[PDB]
């Protein structure tokens, strides 16, 4: 029974082969058939190409030995080479043409998900062309999805010497009946054979995953779209910032380019936004996934004016300052979303771009108290519950799973009534003591809540409605600007109470303000609808964020 | 007595004055005189200006109602704006060409350094411009060194109503008579005279500055050339990677742009590049500043192998993987830089550029132990001191501040004799109990050295020279290689153990390397000579890193 896969990377995992691309050339150049195969592969085991893949020499220093081979083997076919051939070029060109086979990728994810070990094996080189990050960048995106990389350069061996077989096994702690293995070359296939492998010759990707399939009995063709990657928090580079004498603030951080800070709404988490962290570092920028003032790693200090917007924007000024950055990109959800919008108001300088999940900018009534205006909807009422301290962090503390349980569901699975909660004594009066796991979260990814919870509980979070009055008269200096920074404001269409309505006359005050919709998404915007959510966030921020 | 210091930021800390830009450009437009500034000051306190000083209105929102102004006072007096005058042009100019004026600023880190309290008090705009960063950038770089900044349209008070003064004695909690206050405006000024504060028209700086050293008693003017901004490690964003289960590494985190990832030597920390993290963050880099594995708060395996070349290189090769940079410069120092040329070696993909300061790049002698080699060498006698298990740990950990005060001395200050330490017993044997303190350090930077080293003292530290044998079998594997992508190497005059002669060979293997040499720099190069250190490497850096 098999419980490994192991895949090669050029024509495998990655297309189209930078090995085609001889062939091509020769084609294009109308040069006589297998001249650059033939150059590529000169002297067999002794060659420059053997040398390479066993990591004796670079990339750089391969280049002149390659030209010398073309060189020969041109001399004996009795043809001539063009006065413009260059072999950087041609395989400058080539790297930089090979994508990540999506559909491949996506069997792997799917074996390693039920249960398999998966390794990725390659004859490859030591890259030092000033163009390798392109590659490096194909390597790093692809590693992480797999518990091994064994790179012939670094190993010392190469495909097909029996060597790098035994040494496969030994990483994959398996006998070779165990092990199912994916080759474009045939005769990198015989040794795994040999050994008694599950072999499999790719050519077309569709009939090498019929073949994968049939072999393993899960099913890789056909399969549903796939959530995007997420995070496993002990993986995760975790900041830390000390912003004033009692307040520090954590932030998981991924990625390298412009810089994007995340902000979570209430009851939240970094780990709220998972699923855009690998999305948006992948699309070329340098995420910092924060907790907010009250959660998790962050600082809960007790006091409600420590919660007040005015603060919580200093502080995340502050937050920039200590990390040397002149800029970033707010995108917040519910709670992170108010604070966004009052970023771009009160600090634009700082804000590259502003962005909002369900959150949407409304200003504040000069001649209506908050207070008076949240009564106005009957939607509202479970923050008028909020405001007398202790009641509600009594009720959300009690049962932390159950909490999570109750709160994280889509639109259809809604098991709380926010009518008159008041009334009816609390947000769970009429919620499960065990309610069923939502389609959305795993039992796990409760758990993490749920851990995360225990250090400073819902005081500090729930500090953040204890406001009202404060916000609106800070608010009220803000009514005679405009927003005229880059803005995006994404709707949900499910979201019952921060309804795509109340976002109708935001043009009056940001008039460049970009926009997203999302069907059939609820409240909890980015695990509702991760891969809408940073696909719309994706596209936003390479046409205005840079 | 004087204990407070108030600066204006335009035409006193930021030349030249955005201010004048308005009669530069009515002279290079032949307009009537003071036009642009007539409109500019248009209805006083209820003129656009005001509201925006105020920040009841952003620059974008008043770039319009300062071109009407311009229309009104043009009218009046019979005149005509030419057909492409543009307002939005002529600040996005001026604000690009104000730059921080140096001396002024040392004048005020020099007031700071001897006890006073500093502040910035301006009169300025909420700038939503689409390069609105350049400003951003100006006021992070300014403010760090200042205790307090006071902006006009974040307190809602403008200069000169007497509101905004009392605002600032109450900041400063101080009387009017312990603040000295600089103003290039005489109107700003008479509200703090009027008070009772010491004032400065400052119009030429160095007049200014005569003022300001007369009455405070301090030498601002004619002072030697000061020491670069240091870190203070609490003010720092500190990051934790875990490389593998029982492995985390901690950095220190600075700027945005290309990573530049520092590697100490032994017995060092990440804040021994304390001078190099401002400086490089200021000069357009994302610095990450490690404690290498075995120091400050990065683990401490006990174990020798936990520290030989291959996994040290291995897990920063994982540091890099975790925070999703496909890249980084690497920049070493002692065993740091020979991890640098190693990681340049094995990894160049991984590698944007390498550089090391003291420690050169030598290839592994195939025909020699690396034993025989260092014995050969007298001045390599403590590596030999360093070999057996426990040895140099009980003297080190011995007293720890007697340890970094014997150990971090300027070339002159050396309190050590390195020839046979083996045969005397130990590195300090004709040492002083209490060493004096070096020129190079100050009592307070010892101390953070002293509680640093109380976690894991110097087992894991030691082991990185008790892999020479495991090393060297590495490093023959790379013999037929060269380093082909950006390298520097920096010599230090004075170092007698890592003599700038040892690195003469280097271009045999790296022909395209750089090199950078200081005079009267011993071993301790970062603290030794921090400002030549820093030119060094931004000009690399700005020229071979992008
Ligand atoms: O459709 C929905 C469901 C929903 C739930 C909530 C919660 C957040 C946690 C505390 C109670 C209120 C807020 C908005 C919406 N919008
Ligand atoms: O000039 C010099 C002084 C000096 C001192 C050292 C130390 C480092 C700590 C442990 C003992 C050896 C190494 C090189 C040099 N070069």
């Amino acid at each position: 029974t098999l419980r490994a896969a192991v895949f090669d990377l050029d024509g495998v995992l990655a297309l189209p082969a930078v090995f085609g691309v001889l062939g091509r050339t020769e084609e294009a150049l109308a040069l006589p058939r297998g001249l650059l195969n033939d150059a590529f592969q000169k002297g067999g085991p002794e060659g420059a190409t053997t040398r390479l893949m066993k990591g004796e020499i670079t990339l750089s220093q391969w280049i002149p030995l390659m030209e010398e081979n073309c060189r020969k083997c041109s001399e004996t076919a009795k043809v001539c080479l063009p006065k413009n051939f260059s072999i950087k070029e041609i395989f400058d060109k080539a790297i930089s043409a090979r994508k990540i086979n999506r559909p491949m990728l996506q069997a792997a994810l799917m074996l390693r998900k039920k249960g398999f070990t998966t390794a990725i094996l390659t004859n490859t080189w030591l890259d030092d062309r000033a163009e390798r990050d392109g590659l490096a960048q194909l390597m790093c995106e692809l590693k992480m999805h797999f518990d091994f990389l064994i790179e012939s350069c670094q190993v010392g061996m190469v495909k097909p010497e029996p060597q790098i077989y035994k040494f496969l096994l030994d990483t994959l702690k398996a006998s070779p009946s165990e092990v199912v293995f994916l080759d474009d070359i045939g005769a990198n296939l015989k040794p795994a054979r040999d050994l008694g492998m599950v072999t499999i010759l790719v050519q077309d990707t569709d009939t090498a995953l019929k073949e994968l399939e049939k072999v393993t009995g899960i099913q890789l063709l056909n399969t549903p779209a796939p959530l995007p990657t997420s995070c496993n928090p002990s993986d995760m580079s975790h900041g830390y910032v000390t912003v004033k004498p009692r307040v520090r603030l954590h932030f998981v951080e991924l990625g390298s380019g412009p810089a994007v800070c995340l902000c979570h709404g209430f009851p939240e988490s970094w780990y709220s936004w998972r699923y855009q962290i690998p999305a948006l570092a992948q699309a070329g920028y340098r995420v910092l996934a924060m907790d907010m003032k009250g959660y998790g790693e962050s600082s809960a200090p007790p006091e409600i004016e420590e919660y007040c917007m005015e603060v919580l924007c200093k502080e995340m000024v502050t937050f920039l300052d200590k990390l040397g950055l002149s800029q970033a990109v707010f995108i917040g959800h519910d709670w992170g979303g108010m604070l966004v919008w009052y970023m771009a108001l009160f600090y634009p300088e700082r804000v590259r771009a502003v962005a909002s999940l369900n959150t949407p900018f409304i200003p504040a009534n000069p001649n209506m108290s908050p207070l008076e205006s949240i009564k106005a909807n009957p939607v509202f009422d479970y923050q008028l519950y909020f405001q007398e301290p202790g009641v509600a962090e009594a009720e959300l503390e009690q049962n932390l799973s159950r909490t999570f349980k109750s709160l994280f569901r889509a639109s259809d699975e809604s098991v709380l009534s926010m009518h008159k909660v008041c009334e009816a004594g609390g947000l769970f009066v009429n919620s499960p003591e065990e309610p069923s796991l939502s389609r959305m979260v795993t039992e796990e990814e409760i758990q993490f809540y749920v851990q995360q919870f225990k250090k400073s509980g819902f005081r500090g979070p729930l500090n953040w409605y204890r406001n009202m009055e404060r916000n609106w008269k800070w608010a009220c200096k803000s009514l005679g600007r405009k927003i005229l920074i880059p803005a995006l404001m994404v709707t949900a269409e499910k979201d019952f109470v921060l309804v795509p309505q109340m976002s109708q006359h935001m043009e009056d005050w940001i008039p460049h303000l970009k926009r997203g919709h999302i069907e059939d998404c609820g409240h909890w915007t980015q695990m509702d609808k991760p891969t809408e959510v940073n696909q719309i966030l994706i596209k936003w921020l390479d046409s205005d964020a840079r």
